[PDB]
């Protein structure tokens, strides 16, 4: 955040770099377009996780907690977009891999997040930046399943 | 602001409701304004700091350190409008005052000061709200040197 990257600037005795001031001016002014895709993910979010839960729907065999881990996985996903810190997903998502690999199907899981995605991509069709924000959040939700 | 509002939301199992998103859309525009103001005196801070030496060059009996500071007191300027928190100012003036009466002029630091002032606020003259929003930190900074 800024007052991650101050601390290290006071830290050094300097100014903020052309880099870190940068990065920042973007983080602000993605803001608006970020909150965008929050509200619209969250606005949808049931639509988003029943098409999930459809595509693996004879997999699953726990009905109640997949649609809500579904959910959950959406929900920290919509929070690390509106951070704009995709290390929100990795933290809370950490040992997940294991905990679900044992709880039903790794493999069914890895389908279900790529249609949150591709549901989640629906609504942006028209909007390549939020596209693009979206896929980038959505990657990092399902490379911590992946390698 | 962004951690916050997300862990309550997160504690209570939740997506953020519409009004927390409007908050966050205040946030980000602020700080949207608060970093291209920040660039700006960054980018030109070797120039805001003669300026304000040159101002009180006739009093000055040791260049390299009022150089030095009126940096280091700039940086700090920019570090608290990063954040947009004016106590980073605060917290990193407390006692100065007293150490730099010592060193050289209370007085000459503060003319100096408005004159870090004065410069930055000549890259604004457009935009009246980054003018305020420079003065009203700047203003933090000379008073609590006062
Ligand atoms: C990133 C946010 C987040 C997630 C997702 C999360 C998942 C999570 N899923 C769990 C269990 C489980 N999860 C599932 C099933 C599924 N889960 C799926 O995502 C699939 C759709 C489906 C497998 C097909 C099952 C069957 C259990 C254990 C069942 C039980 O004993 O109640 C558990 C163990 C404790 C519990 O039962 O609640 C956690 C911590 N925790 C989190 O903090
Ligand atoms: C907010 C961030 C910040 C500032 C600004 C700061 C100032 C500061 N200026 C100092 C000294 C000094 N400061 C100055 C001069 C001046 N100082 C001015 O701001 C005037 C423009 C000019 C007098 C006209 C002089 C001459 C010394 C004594 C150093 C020496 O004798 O070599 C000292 C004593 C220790 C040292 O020499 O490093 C501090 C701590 N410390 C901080 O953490």
């Amino acid at each position: 955040l800024a007052v991650a990257t101050i601390t290290q600037a006071e830290q050094q005795d300097r100014f903020l770099g052309r880099g870190e001031l940068d990065e920042l001016a973007s983080y602000f002014a993605s803001g608006a377009k970020r909150l965008e895709i929050a509200q619209l993910l969250t606005e949808n979010s049931e639509i988003i996780v029943s098409r999930a839960a459809n595509r693996i729907f004879q997999k699953i065999e726990n009905m109640a907690k997949s649609l809500r881990d579904l959910s959950w996985f959406l929900r920290y996903a919509t929070y690390a977009i509106v951070a704009g810190d995709p290390n929100i997903i990795v933290v809370n998502t950490r040992g997940l891999r294991e905990i679900i690999e044992n709880a039903c199907s790794g493999e069914a899981t890895i389908v279900a997040l790529q249609e949150i995605k591709a549901a989640s991509l629906s609504y942006f069709r028209k909007d390549p930046e939020a596209a693009e924000i979206v896929s980038q959040y959505m990657d990092v939700l399902i490379t911590e399943f992946k390698a």
